[PDB]
């Protein structure tokens, strides 16, 4: 029995488990329980707090993955796979992990909390790029992630009734994040420092806490990578949120809210997995079934409306990009697109692909994003048109987002930084015209490339030394840049007037300024106003 | 005749002329100047269509320029040269169709390819005699025959109740027919080759070459045309016959003839021209620049439709074109309509200035297209510069009138099989009296083309007369052979033809040649294809 892997909780006693990092031992407890299983009765509803346990329980392994739609699209493909469960689905799956430095720290230590993306639809704390043993033993920090309920578990909604209330798995997350407030000294945590982190809907997800009162609470900065609260996918209306579930309901069979609710916790999980892609208004691209509603309760208003008109003053916020966000999404539905060739695309192909990947776009909204994003000196290329398809989903689902949660919270008080991510791992399995895409920097943020047997260059691990540095510097001060170094150059805040983010690469950083400035105007100020008005 | 010069007496079909031997810097050119070629159309014939000269007795003096057609003279400025190089020159008057020929002296013997230079002025003003528009350089230096003619502009000129027989439209349009009518039947007693004849205009001139090309009487009356900062397509050129009539009857209204067609009209012939010329400008149906009371009338005739769709069904297999912009096309228009804008000062504008500015700029958009033009043309970066909103101001006048229509008019003309060449002015005169801030405005390459900095005099550099005399071989060369470039030259650097394949044009400025590719593209999509298509939604 180690002393250092033995920890009292309010809950009863843990019993952790060394693990070997590149440089030295880590501390890690995984799958710890936060929640009463939400199962039988409870699916759909809010979490309940863990019963406490006797005796001492066994956290060092990780715990079943919230049950879930798999991937199909490319069996036996890395590049899709690695985003898989890598354990058995359960809808018994409330449980978060912990990892620490060995020896525990002596002082209150920054901790850094992890929520995964995945649309909402899937995901899992447990994957390897998820990680947590590098930043714990090269920066010191207490590394924390949770599984949260995802697809028709975590977000289907019945708004204004007591039984299928939506937001769930959002309220997963927010318990987890309170049992890290009663908890996290115990394994040297600080729980005055709190920096949620997470990537696409993961991100979305920091941002709903950001927007949602009871959770402010709980932490103090947040970084949010490609992924905001506000935008086309990462919410839905009460009224559409009915619709769907509704729709999923009659396609299971199931005929009052409390009856129908009943009935869909009566049908076994992967029979309302097999409906949830079935319930979509549109043929789309990055859209998904299940995701959080506004309910006038966890989101007391829009997304939008919230980011408008909040205060906030006594925030940090690290957000940011890839350099090609809309690629993946495109073998997803968009004819013409595959891993397997450079997917050179007509311009009918084109048209096509952007009712797909603009899907709530009226006639003439789809025609000014056409217009917006031919190059009129080469119309027909190909090449050109294929690159354009992928920037209008990237656009439209995440650089624009982020561009205007950037500048609405600046405005409103924030102390903002944003960077654009342009390194293409040399590891990367996906074909070189889709570039860096939507979730290919997460390996890097959590320092995979020091371990050895990955087979990264050494300017990758160098550099993930750095992102490492940049994530932990804010997680410790709200400022990214490296206090103790002269010599940077000094990545300034992002501001309204000036709009300065830097470039991540392998490069020095390089400040730019303006996130696809004139582009996203079109999105963010002319769209609507052609909504409104259509 | 026994004791004048003998190289000066030219008979053409009215009659016998008499020219006057003209100084060129490089030696002497022959001019016949104020050539009568329509009977003067005044008292009842005010808005009618031009009728022949009569032939007359004895030797016409062609020594001196006619009259300048009756127009609205400006006094924005007065004083300033910038302004008032383009005001009328010679007295105004109804009794104006006149036209001027410039020739080598002595006369050429063998057939020489003419020039026919149609002026600008938005439709309401200019003169062939204006000393920008002077034969003498070309005709001296190049060998070139060229011919101006006065038309009526105007109440007088484009005034029309359509459909009626005393007001019918378009009747300037009629006036420079004519004169080309006169040049095929007359100009080879002067040395001219009728079978090679090329317009060539600016502005309102530019339109009105289009309108030769979109209508086919005309077409029989020349071989090339070059179109130099303004296209028959596009949002000033033309309007409906509805608008044309509600302009007309208003205009009517306003010197006391109230409204049957006849009635109307036959009060109209009644009042002072000057009458006419003080109403004109309240007719316009919105505060507005880059808008004329009276200008050429879809009116089923002399243009059988519209000529977006005329450009669009069009067979131009035969055409050879020259087509073109200067470099700030909008600027000129801002200090006239504009709050903010001045010659007198650098015209930085606020954020306010620039969309009370877009409304007056693009005074058809509706709310919504005026906040897409908005939108577009504001950097985002600096949303709030005075600097770049005074230059995008400019920007959205000079694209919305010139520089889209002449982009969609070489693509509509290439696409249907002419040859076309397309070009930048870029060089600003030394002389320029225009502010910086205005830079390369709206007529101010006229000069170039016509040689005026091969006059010492002038005071124009060393370089701007070599650049002058580039240009000038351009031009007569594409009037010569329907190719600009030079047979015996090669590398001296070539200039493709426009293609909507490969959108190729090129630099007009003191260095050597430079191509480029695409018309300002991305910006004209919006103009020529979104615009339109949220018109048709909305
Ligand atoms: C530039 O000028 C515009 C027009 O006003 C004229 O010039 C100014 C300076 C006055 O002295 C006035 O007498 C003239 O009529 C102004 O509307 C504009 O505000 C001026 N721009 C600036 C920033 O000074
Ligand atoms: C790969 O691209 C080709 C053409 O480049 C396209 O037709 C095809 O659908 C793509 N995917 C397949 C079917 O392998
Ligand atoms: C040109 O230059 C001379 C000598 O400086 C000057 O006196 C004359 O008035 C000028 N003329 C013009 C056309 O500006
Ligand atoms: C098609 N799915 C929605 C299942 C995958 C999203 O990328
Ligand atoms: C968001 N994920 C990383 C889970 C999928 C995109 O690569
Ligand atoms: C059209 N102008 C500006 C030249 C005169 C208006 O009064
Ligand atoms: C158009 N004009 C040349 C006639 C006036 C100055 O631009």
């Amino acid at each position: 029995e180690d002393p250092q892997l033995l920890v009292r909780v309010r809950g009863g006693q843990l019993r952790g488990i060394r693990l070997k990092a590149p440089g030295g031992p880590v501390s890690a407890f995984l799958g710890i329980p936060f929640a009463e299983p939400p199962v039988g009765s409870r699916r759909f509803m809010p979490p309940e707090p863990k019963r406490p346990w006797s005796g001492v329980l066994d956290a060092t392994t990780f715990q079943n993955v919230c049950y879930q739609y798999v991937d199909t699209l490319y069996p036996g493909f890395e590049g899709t796979e690695m985003w898989n469960p890598n354990r058995e689905l359960s809808e018994d799956c409330l449980y978060l992990n912990v990892w620490t430095p060995y020896p525990r720290p002596a002082s209150p230590t920054p901790v850094l909390i992890w929520i995964y993306g995945g649309g909402f639809y899937s995901g899992a704390a447990s994957l390897d790029v998820y990680d947590g043993r590098f930043l714990a033993q090269v920066e010191g920090a207490v590394l924390v992630s949770m599984n949260y309920r995802v697809g028709t578990f975590g977000f289907l909604a019945l708004p204004g009734s007591r039984e299928a209330p939506g937001n769930v798995g959002l309220l997963d997350q927010r318990l987890a994040l309170q049992w890290v407030q009663e908890n996290i000294a115990a394994f040297g945590g600080d729980p005055m420092s709190v920096t949620l982190f997470g990537e696409s809907a993961g991100a979305a997800s920091v941002g709903m806490h950001i927007l949602s009162l009871p959770s402010r609470s709980l932490f103090h900065r947040a970084v949010l990578q490609s992924g905001t609260p506000n935008g086309p996918w990462a919410t839905v209306s009460a009224g559409e949120a009915r619709r769907r579930a509704t729709l999923l309901a009659r396609l299971v069979g199931c005929p009052n809210d409390t009856e129908l609710i009943a009935c869909l916790r009566t049908r076994p999980a992967q029979d309302l997995v097999d409906h949830e892609w079935h319930v979509l208004p549109q043929e789309s691209i990055f859209r998904f079934s299940f995701v959080p509603v506004v309910d006038g309760d966890f989101l007391s208003d829009t997304p939008e409306a919230l980011i408008n008109t909040g205060d906030f003053q006594d925030l940090q916020v690290l957000v940011g990009v890839v350099k090609d966000e809309g690629s993946y999404f495109l073998v997803y539905g968009v004819p013409g697109f595959s891993k397997d060739n450079e997917s050179l695309i007509s311009r009918a192909q084109f048209l096509a692909g952007v009712r797909i990947g603009v899907p709530q776009a009226s006639d003439l909204a789809a025609e000014a994003v056409v217009l917006h994003y031919t190059d009129w000196l080469h119309p027909e290329d190909p090449t050109h048109l294929r690159d354009a398809m992928s920037a209008v989903v990237g656009d439209h689902n995440v650089v624009c987002p982020v561009a205007q949660l950037a500048g609405r919270l600046a405005a409103q008080g924030a102390r903002v930084y944003a960077y654009i991510f342009e390194h293409r791992a040399s590891t990367l399995t996906w074909p070189l015209w889709m570039g860096v895409p939507h979730g290919y920097e997460i390996e890097f943020i959590f320092g995979l490339p020091l371990d050895p047997s990955l087979n990264y260059t050494t300017e990758e691990r160098i550099f993930a030394q750095r992102l490492m540095k940049y994530w932990t510097n804010f997680a410790r001060t709200g400022d990214p840049n490296d206090p103790r170094d002269s010599k940077s150059p000094q990545w300034p805040p992002y501001t309204t007037a000036a709009q300065q983010y830097v470039s991540l690469n392998l490069k020095p950083l390089e400040v730019r300024r303006g996130l696809r400035a004139q582009t996203c105007a079109f999105w963010n100020r002319f769209l609507p106003k052609l909504l409104s008005a259509t």
